[PDB]
């Protein structure tokens, strides 16, 4: 049976209970925490690519008011559906299962300025989503896992001083 497990879930949860925030910039910013998963039940012999995208969680934006995140207006038009290809792609099931799959290099941006960055809209809540794509499959079979522990709001600057502090503490 295919299982994809979130690594460092108790670290994600510490951020999620404050409401998690990820910085977006012109040139793109790496995430902290880093999204990492453990995989079992792939065909060790088969070849697969790992994809990461970010799903919009709400039909509204958010605002940090009196130390509380609250609904903050109508959404911006959906961000362009950007997909990040894990740099080990394509590779054997055995490769993906022998050690946690780490998306350490992905960069979140608020400007389309290339370099395989992911464009997100400031003050919008997103949920990371990993896809496993079997290579050479005439059926183009894909599997999708969502990680609700990893939800965050995209921000141009941290709003919660406690998130600023957690980021420095654990990073
Ligand atoms: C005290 C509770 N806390 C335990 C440690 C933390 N884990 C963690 C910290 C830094 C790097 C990697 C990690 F997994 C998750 C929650």
């Amino acid at each position: 049976e295919l299982r994809v497990g979130l690594e460092e879930s108790e670290l994600w949860l510490r951020f999620k209970e404050l409401t998690n925030e990820m910085i977006v910039t012109k040139n793109g910013r790496r995430m902290f925490p880093v999204l990492k998963v453990n995989v079992s039940g792939l065909d060790p012999n088969a070849m697969y690519s790992f994809l990461l995208d970010f799903v919009a969680a709400d039909n509204h934006r958010w605002k940090y008011v009196n130390g509380e995140w609250v609904p903050g207006g109508k959404p911006e038009p959906q961000a362009p559906s950007c997909v990040y290809i894990h740099p080990d792609s394509p590779n054997f099931g055995a490769h993906w299962m022998k050690a946690p799959v780490s998306f350490s290099k992905v960069k979140l941006t608020n400007k389309l300025n290339g370099g395989g960055q992911i464009m997100l809209n400031s003050l919008h809540k997103y949920e990371p989503r990993i896809h496993i794509v079997r290579v050479g499959d005439p059926q183009r079979m894909i599997t999708s896992h969502c990680f609700p522990e990893t939800q965050f709001i995209a921000v141009t600057a941290y709003q919660n001083e406690e998130i600023t502090a957690l980021k420095i503490k654990y990073n």
